[PDB]
């Protein structure tokens, strides 16, 4: 798996797309996925959340009529989801937080 920030920020920009270890946080509640038991190991083996819209709501990232921003899981491997986080815009900036959405740094 590609589940590392330089692995995701690479394969983003290369392809356009998230590595297939991805999946919506919508699509793990469908198999099984309850965020309280830290089950998403045991329903989607190998996968890691990512995909969703970042809604940016707070400013924080560089804003523009027409870019939507997203967020994908980085490092993730088993039990409760951790604090990484890429985010990339539809016109391909690509940004990290390691602390829950507090701090971005430009990393592509």
């Amino acid at each position: 798996v590609i589940n590392t920030f330089d692995g995701v920020a690479d394969y983003l920009q290369t392809y356009h797309k998230l590595p297939d270890n991805y999946i919506t946080k919508s699509e793990a509640q469908a198999l099984g996925w309850v965020a309280s038991k830290g089950n998403l190991a045991d329903v989607a083996p190998g996968k890691s959340i990512g995909g969703d819209i970042f809604s940016n709501r707070e400013g924080k990232l560089p804003g523009k009529s027409g870019r939507t921003w997203r967020e994908a899981d980085i490092n993730y491997t088993s039990g409760f989801r951790n604090s990484d986080r890429i985010l990339y815009s539809s016109d391909w900036l690509i940004y990290k937080t390691t602390d829950h959405y507090q701090t971005f740094t430009k990393i592509r």
